[PDB]
């Protein structure tokens, strides 16, 4: 259950778990499907959660299923977001596209770009440089276009890079 691998859905209250399963299984390994219902009336509240094995699967499902219709009888389109674990119910895409990496100090900006462009569209790319010596601090930032690309980078690149999403201090 890696971070950012659970999605939150706003769906029709007549949408069962089976529809969600058959429509979201192609994106990856589903570990849980939870349509929120009233504990006393057992009636769906029109919200759902789907848990994937990898954050890239959840991000792709969110990017490809947001705005779709889950049934001709089910009327209005659904909304899909990345569910946040901490105490709105959704993460913002700005918090999902930029990764922080540890690079060898010999990496130029072009080295980082060539090593990380294989995971998606690099929107911005920079390396933290020691102002005094003018040399790299061994730290880099890569902001992609889609959250799925950042997740693919995080879970596919070498473990020496210690790739992780950027986050406030």
């Amino acid at each position: 259950m890696p971070p950012n691998s659970r999605i939150f859905l706003v769906i029709s209250k007549y949408t069962p778990e089976s529809v969600l399963r058959e429509r979201f299984s192609p994106f990856g390994d589903i570990q849980d499907i939870w349509v929120v219902r009233d504990k006393h009336t057992k009636e769906s509240k029109g919200i759902a959660f789907v848990k994937f094995a990898r954050s890239s699967q959840a991000c792709r499902a969110m990017e490809e299923m947001h705005g779709q219709c889950l049934g001709p009888n089910d009327t209005k389109p659904i909304k899909v977001f990345i569910a946040q674990s901490r105490s709105h119910r959704d993460v913002e895409d700005e918090e999902l596209t930029r990764i922080f990496v540890m690079i060898p100090k010999s990496y130029t900006e072009e080295d980082l770009r060539e090593k990380f462009k294989v995971y998606g569209d690099i929107e911005y790319c920079s390396i933290i440089k020691n102002k005094v010596t003018g040399e790299s601090k061994g730290l880099g930032y890569v902001r992609y276009l889609k959250p799925s690309q950042a997740a693919q980078a995080i879970e596919n690149c070498d473990r020496s890079f210690r790739a992780i999403l950027a986050e406030p201090k």
